[PDB]
């Protein structure tokens, strides 16, 4: 029993981590096969960095003007091109501790776990959620750039983002491992803002299938209520809509516990309209939306990565 | 910026973990060097364990008896001895993954990252505290028997903890890797309970300091306290006394911000007296106590690992 927030084991990441600095910027790498993948603001200046015009600043370099190491051993460059906002450096030497991998683009509401690095070494892993406003709620000093997160799936590592920046309020920004920014963010240093963000529903419900596992059943009602009733009421309280896929994702959970969504879907609108009243849940005193209904059969089922 | 609970990253552990089979039990060792390390009552059934005479069981097992199995390699038993709740089996290959490593007892209201694991194989990593009442809030299910808790230093892997069992409210407890437990369990299937646990008020106190770092500075009163006063409120809110070597282990923080320890411990004060109101210090609605100074330093610092 018990339920935390809990990451992935990190190790098949950590072999893949290198340090790359261009100039007096240095910043981490992602080192699979022969490839060496980093944020592109590499090659910036921090005067560069208010509008970078990366594809001339690009034009200037050469492939020794990369240094990249891999703990004592420096990794000779052959080779640069740039996608979207991530530079690639082709490197003489394939990571001989490639793991099985794939680049995904995950969808809002999904969960990943961050392996933090400092100098291409790793500081700690943590799990976090892409937000519907497509940040997340991180941890990272100056020097995190190019920090990945990711998923495994058995031996399969997937990877789903890259560190880039920090927006207003302390939330974090980055890209996909193609360099597509997750929202409408830009590697630039200027004023942006987050959206209004909104909570991820499906997870609440998932997250209090979870506890209803752990043997924390107060808020069990004895109501239901339709798709379309609790949807106007989610609406009031800025939690996303939730979908009949929604629904059917939260089908083992619901069958394992004999709890019909509908009915939990009850059970979640009083919260809403009538707070906690000094109670917790899992321990907690708030609603928690960053556990999606796999992380919680994964959890509460122990599945296993090799 | 940002504050988030983080795992110590986990490859190190990840490469020592097998799996080792005593009759019908199944459970996670620990492998360095030439012994692999597991929970004693590995050697029992189900029957066994309301009341296990592990010496006697331990008489009537040969080497060939214990099935461990790294990945697809059976690793060949060629000693065994236990120590104290711990067995330890001597094995004819070592571990070539085997990092630099201790083994140390540590003290309550320190933290650990705990890499669960069934069937030698991990299922992900979570940062721990031992309570004051030498109890863990875990995440286990059966099978997570021989998981370790560990904390990194630079190089090397300080293990401090293997998982044994679960008590009533789902909280967990194990020993050092010496066998010796926490608290005052045994490994024995009857009624215990944990102690009235207490809140770990350094840590607390080193938390509003990361509060302060990332800029949630509503909390700060213009008020002191003395140590004595400051302790009479502690104690009745189930708070642990400050000491003075807290206070000493608080001095980086309060150096940083410029806050002096007994000026914090007067807001806590007034937390603690008037609640929150509702609001949140770094996401939380509640006081956090499993983040040590040394956590938030080497969040707020971003100390790493070789
Ligand atoms: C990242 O580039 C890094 O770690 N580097 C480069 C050498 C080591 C850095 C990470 C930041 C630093 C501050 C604390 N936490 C972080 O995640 N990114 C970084 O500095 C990016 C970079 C230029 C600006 N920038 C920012 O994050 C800005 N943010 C903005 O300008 C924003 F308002 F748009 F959000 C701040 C430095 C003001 C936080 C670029 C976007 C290219
Ligand atoms: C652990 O032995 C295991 O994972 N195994 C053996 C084959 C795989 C197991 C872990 C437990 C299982 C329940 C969910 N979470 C856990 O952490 N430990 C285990 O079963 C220990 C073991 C015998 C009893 N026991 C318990 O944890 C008991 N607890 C008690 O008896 C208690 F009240 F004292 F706390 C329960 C099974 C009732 C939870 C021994 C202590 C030798």
């Amino acid at each position: 029993s018990g339920f935390r927030k809990m990451a992935f084991p990190s190790g098949k990441v950590e072999g893949c981590m290198v340090q790359v600095t261009c100039g007096t910027t240095t910043l981490n790498g992602l080192w699979l096969d022969d490839v060496v993948y980093c944020p592109r603001h590499v090659i910036c200046t921090s005067e560069d960095m208010l509008n970078p015009n990366y594809e001339d600043l690009l034009i200037r370099k050469s492939n020794h003007n990369f240094l990249v190491q891999a703990g004592n051993v420096q990794l000779r460059v052959i080779g640069h091109s740039m996608q979207n906002c991530v530079l690639k450096l082709k490197v003489d030497t394939a990571n001989p501790k490639t793991p099985k991998y794939k680049f995904v683009r995950i969808q809002p509401g999904q969960t990943f776990s961050v392996l933090a690095c400092y100098n291409g070494s790793p500081s700690g892993v943590y799990q976090c959620a892409m937000r519907p406003n497509f940040t997340i709620k991180g941890s990272f000093l100056n020097g995190s750039c190019g920090s990945v997160g990711f998923n495994i799936d058995y031996d399969c590592v997937s990877f789903c983002y890259m560190h880039h920046m920090e927006l207003p309020t302390g939330v974090h920004a980055g890209t996909d491992l193609e360099g597509n920014f997750y929202g409408p963010f830009v590697d630039r240093q200027t004023a942006q803002a987050a959206g209004t963000d909104t909570t991820i529903t499906v997870n609440v419900l998932a997250w209090l299938y979870a506890a209803v596992i752990n043997g924390d059943r107060w808020f069990l009602n004895r109501f239901t209520t339709t798709l379309n009733d609790f949807n106007l009421v989610a609406m009031k309280y800025n939690y996303e809509p939730l979908t009949q896929d929604h629904v059917d994702i939260l089908g083992p959970l619901s069958a394992q516990t004999g709890i019909a969504v509908l009915d939990m879907c009850a059970s979640l609108k009083e919260l809403l309209q009538n707070g906690m009243n000094g109670r917790t849940i899992l321990g907690s005193a708030l609603l928690e939306d960053e556990f999606t209904p796999f992380d919680v059969v994964r959890q509460c089922s122990g599945v296993t990565f090799q």
